[PDB]
């Protein structure tokens, strides 16, 4: 049994959580925010489910990492008695680039590769590296794991990640695809499997980590072959605010039509498209949901586009792989919008899945199997525990 | 039983290409095509009745001029087909972009010049030439009806859940962003010549008709009527093609345009010219010199080979999920037609969706409409030799009735 600190550290927060492992108990969750400017606050989870908010003024990581251990430790909202009770940290590192295909202990020469990264993630990977220098600084010779959001996919082969740009262009700027979520990816492919009782390298599974961010992958015999994410997070399924896939020719007709820079068409697909941008309503599904109810056939649209191109997903990697057998669904959305599982996975017998609605109808944030039992594919919900998962990946390294 | 002969053309801002067909059998009389036009050294080249080609060097620096040298061919002691002019009983056009205005083919009045008129900045670059061949006509040969067939009428069915893109509802609307698909009659005619070969019900069946050639595109087609199409708003969209990228992702193109120093002008021209085969293989778009270069153990020409299959297969995919399922998977186009090799590797390890592909028959199978399924898949794959033109002179002799 060991006590695990897991971060992930942005440009203005830091989300922790405490878990005990190997079971993976939370025994502590919040979140710094403003962190850098006035008003930075801690936001925390008691187990009892009450939520706490601490101001506090937090310029710099290293004092917010500072004042979430004062926490940790408080006698009114802490769960140690000291410090020494933390195993080990592990942190969310955004890009490890073509330097890394999975985690590892944080030494020097690891950070000077992760510094390496930062012009492929430039407003994560500093945050995340500032993450790993505070914890040196307040817990002095405490062992640290860095687990990437990229390292999954680095698998993919070639005819896969090379985008069909001019080569040498792409060689010089590093363009490729990359893939994010890479951690709830690995994490919930292999835990279907553990549920299932089936040998991870010899299954062919797709995984739809579907949130604000939603992602799609193909995992053919324990490594990743393809992924819907691409250099940048913008790319694949319709997302809260994200476009996904667009006609690139679009693109340029837009900037033209509407006068827009390099920097503005990049605003618009990123932050005022997807879900908001077609309903006009909301980024978040159960607000579309709701305005469905109400007869608002903008969002009933939106939800009808959403649903169609994770299905179109499903049969493209199908076809990638030579099949399937595993289905996963995971992610916020994912979890919870079992209308949306049912549109993706009904009308899909062709291609072996024979879906259960009634099991699925209303099922929301549990682990269960949705397809019927007769199904050759097997459709599985499987709620994603990207902290664990570090935690995990660091008691294994550290071991 | 009667015939009449109907002359079909195909403008472009530097070509014409003509076919002559006697209707309703569809048989070609002639053929030919004007390239180089409005350059130095424009010329006309034809195909004989015996196959081959000749060369008639001519300044023919606009379409009016071209459309009479063709003319004035067709009807030569020597080269000719007709001995007059009177022989030709309608033309047919080839015109790009009809919009949300058009939804099948119609006789070219005014009216509808107006409105072909009003979509060329969905297709600046198509549009113009185009009309200059059907004023070309209407000045050359008197009486002549004339009808216009859209590559983009087809696809006009697609619902809404399919042509919008995931961007501000408002912006699109105000500018015409949609998906409208393009080789609409291609697609229209391979979708029902396969099921015509296959004795299926058309409007019962589900079809994923792949056109590839040097522009490519696939399309689902269910139950009589299109329901998706790789191709966008614009022809970059979908397949990797021989100079356009096909897809790719959106930041991508913002991050190239920061780190290049690119304008949307300088990207547009990356993403349609220096792209697909061509940008990855660093060899040609041309498929044979392609494969050609493979043989050489050129690893950049065999790479962009296997993204170029690898991206079909996933349209394969996704198609019969939008569907789904799937009937008949047509292959078309001139790539589609006799690249027998990604045919197979596009089918190839399919059997959970229901092909079982019969890898010796489609093995050299170049040009023919054949089978090349096994007898016993789930699913019928079929090359189809596209005939664009015959489309075009049956929906002529339709309207003209």
């Amino acid at each position: 049994a060991s006590k695990v600190l897991v971060l992930n550290c942005g440009s203005s927060s830091v989300k922790y959580k405490l878990l005990e492992m190997p079971k993976g108990d939370v025994l502590a969750q919040g979140g710094v925010e403003k962190l850098g400017l006035p008003g930075s606050f801690l936001k925390l989870t008691m187990p009892n489910g009450e939520k706490v908010v601490l101001e506090k003024d937090m310029p710099e990581h290293t004092i917010a990492v500072e004042f979430i251990l004062s926490v940790l430790k408080d006698d009114k909202y802490g769960c140690i008695k000291s410090y020494e009770e933390i195993d080990a940290v592990g942190h969310r590192l955004v890009h490890g680039g073509e330097k890394f295909s999975n985690s590892v202990e944080i030494t020097p020469e690891v950070i000077a590769k992760v510094e390496e990264c930062i012009p492929l993630a430039p407003l994560h990977n500093p945050a995340n590296l500032k993450g790993v220098v505070a914890i040196e600084k307040l817990l002095p010779g405490i062992r640290q794991v860095g687990v990437f959001d990229t390292a999954f996919f680095q698998t993919m082969p070639e005819h896969v990640y090379r985008y069909a740009l001019p080569y040498d262009m792409c060689n010089k700027h590093g363009v490729r695809r990359y893939g994010f979520h890479g951690t709830s990816h690995r994490y919930v492919s292999a835990r279907a499997c553990e549920i299932l009782g089936l040998d991870y390298d010899k299954t062919r599974i797709i995984t739809a980590h579907i949130g604000n961010g939603a992602s799609i992958a193909a995992i053919k015999n324990g490594k990743a072959l393809d992924v819907s994410l691409g250099m940048t997070p913008v790319e694949g399924l319709m997302m809260g605010t994200r476009s996904g896939d667009v006609d690139p020719g679009v693109l340029t007709f837009l900037m033209e039509a509407e006068g827009l820079q390099a920097a503005g068409i990049s605003e618009l697909i990123n932050k005022k498209s997807g879900v908001l941008g077609v309903s006009g309503v909301s980024s978040d599904l159960r607000e579309i949901e709701d305005a469905i109810k109400n007869g608002n056939e903008r969002a009933t649209l939106a939800m009808t586009m959403y649903d169609y191109r994770i299905k179109k997903y499903v049969g493209a990697y199908a076809a990638a792989m030579g099949g399937v057998d595993v289905l996963v669904f995971t992610g916020g959305v994912g979890e919870n919008q079992y209308t949306t599982r049912e549109k993706v996975c009904t009308d899909m017998e062709f291609m072996g899945i024979v879906f259960d609605s009634k099991v699925n109808e209303g099922m929301r944030g549990k682990e269960m199997v949705i397809s019927k039992p007769e199904s050759k594919v097997t459709v599985i919900v499987v709620p994603t525990d990207e902290e664990y998962m570090i935690a995990s990946d660091t008691m294994t390294i550290l071991k």
